[PDB]
């Protein structure tokens, strides 16, 4: 799964 702050690692990635 991925979390609201999970995804910011995501979003960040690139």
């Amino acid at each position: 799964i991925n979390w609201l702050k999970l995804g910011k690692k995501i979003i960040a990635s690139l």
